[PDB]
């Protein structure tokens, strides 16, 4: 227990087989807060937060995403008209929020038999119960995930037999939407980002990239970010080129095979890379490319699909990102995804376990020193960190000694770790430093 044993904890997260990643997905729903995000990992979790099944056709790519990622926080773009009715006398019930979905509820008000001076008033949505209120009076009413009531002065409780609410309605999805999209995805914690915007607006995919390229280099969250044909030779997107189609005979275009190559890096562990990982339930990849096509695709940092007709299956052609100008500072390398996500992922957690000890250390009111025993524990801490993910296999080569070292500030209110860590498979030692700052 304590910080240390947390410290080992995550490098062993890092390694772990089976269910991964959380990827923030865009779409559209006919229920739910609206400019907001929700979190869902049960199929459960999708109907009772955004009132349709999985199934529906309203959540084709978060079914993709699902397919390989653990978690999904789905951002709801669009919003809608909230499906009114006026129940019994004067009793204006509207649904929580705005969308088609509210046209689907219906308030029926009957007399209590445990006590005729009380009412019944129950909710259903699509014939089935989801509230039920045992109240004397209109006020006795409390507001529930469905309806909101509200109570006047000619407020009367008369028994209704079935009083539905009408009014719903959904607004199309709009390109401003998806900006704020990338608004809300700062207050959130995930490991990929999805962005199935249409081939058309090239703008947007810009300010996406924008978006990614802040996040990471500039308030230090190194994410990634998928998009379709957008070379934006950056490390941190993915430049997915190709779509797919799958056993129903449904087509996916490539900025809808974003969502699965989402959950696809986002589930990604730090050992295994994601070449010849196969996109379970797609049984041709459309468009297909020839030898000199894909040999040129994969030049030009592009994540491509390619079909198998010997095992019948479409599978990754290379885990690639957008990268392709390299240099002295940050190498070839940097395109392999494997090496990156090592990478990402070390700088990441370094960030957050020295935070973590910090504001752990606050709440025993033995807050971390600026001095130099300060700087030895953090340090002794983040070695074991790295030795454990030496041990699990992800990075080699480590040397306690030249290798990690950790300062002040400058500034003394502080912590800068500085380290050089090699990626299992790449002959090449990386260079990373990380500072902390004892009150963010």
């Amino acid at each position: 227990p304590g910080i240390y044993t947390n410290f080992k904890a995550a490098a062993a997260e890092r390694t772990k087989a089976g269910e991964r990643g959380t990827v923030a997905l865009p779409l559209a729903a006919s229920w739910g807060a609206a400019k907001e995000f929700v979190e869902i990992n049960k199929e459960e979790d999708v109907e009772k937060k955004l009132g349709l099944s999985l199934a529906h056709q309203s959540f084709l790519l978060l079914r993709e995403t699902l397919k390989l990622a653990k978690t999904v926080l789905v951002y709801r773009l669009n919003d809608g008209i909230k499906a009114t009715a006026t129940l019994a006398t004067d009793v204006v019930v509207t649904a929580k929020y705005g969308g088609i979905v509210g046209n689907s509820i219906t308030i029926k008000v009957d007399e209590n038999v445990v006590d005729s001076s009380k009412k019944d008033v129950t909710t259903y949505l699509n014939e089935v119960a989801v509230d039920k209120q045992v109240v004397g009076t209109a006020s006795e009413l409390i507001d529930s995930n469905y309806v909101s009531f509200k109570t006047t002065s000619t407020s009367e409780l008369q028994q209704s037999s079935g009083t539905t609410l009408v009014g719903g309605t959904d607004q199309p999805v709009t390109n401003l939407d998806y900006t704020q999209f990338l608004v809300s995805a700062e207050g959130e914690y995930f490991d990929t980002i999805a962005f199935p915007v249409s081939s058309s607006d090239v703008a947007l995919k810009t300010s996406f990239v924008s978006f990614v390229k802040r996040m990471r280099d500039e308030q230090g969250v190194k994410i990634k970010g998928v998009v379709a044909n957008m070379p934006a030779d950056y490390e941190g997107i993915i430049n997915v080129r190709n779509g797919v189609t799958l056993r129903d005979g449904t087509i996916l275009e490539p900025h809808q095979v974003v969502a699965w190559v989402a959950g696809a890096d986002a589930s990604a562990s730090m050992l295994k890379s994601n070449t010849f990982v196969k996109y379970d339930g797609a049984i041709d990849a459309t468009p297909r490319l020839a030898n000199d096509e894909a040999e040129e695709a994969l030049q030009n940092g592009e994540f491509v699909l390619t079909f198998d007709a010997r095992d019948k299956a479409v599978y990754v052609e290379q885990d690639l990102n957008s990268l392709t100008t390299f240099s002295k500072e940050k190498s070839s390398k940097f395109r392999k995804n494997k090496i990156s996500r090592i990478l990402d992922g070390i700088n990441n957690d370094t960030r957050r376990n020295i935070l973590d000890a910090i504001k752990e250390r606050k709440d025993a009111n033995t807050d971390i020193p600026a001095d130099e025993n300060g700087v030895q524990f953090i340090l002794s801490m983040q070695t074991a960190y790295l030795n454990e993910l030496q041990d699990s296999g992800a990075i080699t080569n480590f040397d306690s000694t030249a290798d990690i070292t950790v300062s002040l500030n400058n500034n003394v209110d502080g912590f800068i770790v500085n380290q050089s860590i090699e990626p299992v498979d790449s002959g090449e030692k990386f260079y990373f430093t990380t500072e902390v700052k004892l009150e963010h």
